[PDB]
């Protein structure tokens, strides 16, 4: 894929307007095209696992910001990244695989659970380096300060 | 959703660091939770009307982006915002819906298809709209730039 026919949308567009941006219906393509792009570059370091994208979000989850007992399922959801239909079986799917278990109620990680996050997250980090590699300081800053903003706009 | 724990998950990167940034991490996931907030938000304007993201995305860049014969399997996905396994069944979707319809292949709408397609637009051109209020001209234009730049890196 190529941006060669941004134009081409934009001015398909601009045929819709018989009577004046088209700079929002664009930058959600982008952000759109940017999500599966990053998606298919961060699965590469799980994928040989046989982890998915909502299982790996579940284990970093617990991996990163889970205290030794565990998270309640509540706190887990709104420490995650992935929230939705991607996610209705993770926790299920994951306690099948022995990465994660109970404590009723409460998941953490099981020690392979751990044992796999440990060896994988210096990949999961060089790839969360490189996809953002292309900009640079104050770049990285400015696009946090937006997607921030956007966000806290939609989140009331 | 809030993001009161933005700065939980950046201390809980920190600990992770014995021996320097969570940015880049931070950042994926704002663009993470920023795609499923204009999820929720975009398919406001097409619920009611039983379509998804994906048959929407595809009724959209027909109406905007086909010619009078139709676009072949291969440039939709190319004008489409969406492609992965979401459309897998999108085009079968929609031909049992009559919203869209062959030509040997080649797709377009169908009367049908393009009625419901401008009778939505324009409360999907305002979703568009409200949804990137939050910033401002050249914030929205920066956006854009950034997103196409860093999807651009990955488009390679
Ligand atoms: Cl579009
Ligand atoms: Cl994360």
């Amino acid at each position: 894929d190529t941006a060669a026919l941004l134009e081409r949308i934009r001015s398909d567009w601009a045929r819709l307007n018989h009577g004046p941006s088209a700079g929002p219906m664009l930058t959600l393509l982008l952000l759109e095209r940017l999500h599966a792009a990053l998606g298919r570059e961060i699965e590469r370091t799980y994928a040989a696992s046989g982890l998915n994208a909502a299982g790996w979000d579940l284990l970093l989850t617990l991996y990163r910001s889970a205290p030794p007992e565990g998270l309640r399922p509540t706190e887990l959801s709104a420490l995650a990244a992935i929230s939705g239909p991607s996610t209705s079986n993770r926790i299920v799917r994951l306690l099948e695989k022995g990465l994660i278990e109970r404590r009723e109620a409460s998941i953490r990680l099981t020690p392979q659970g751990r044992a796999l996050v440990t060896h994988l997250l210096p990949a999961h980090l060089a790839t969360t380096q490189r996809v953002l590699a292309p900009l640079s300081a104050q770049e990285q800053r400015t696009l946090e300060e937006l997607a921030g903003r956007m966000l806290a706009g939609l989140e009331q």
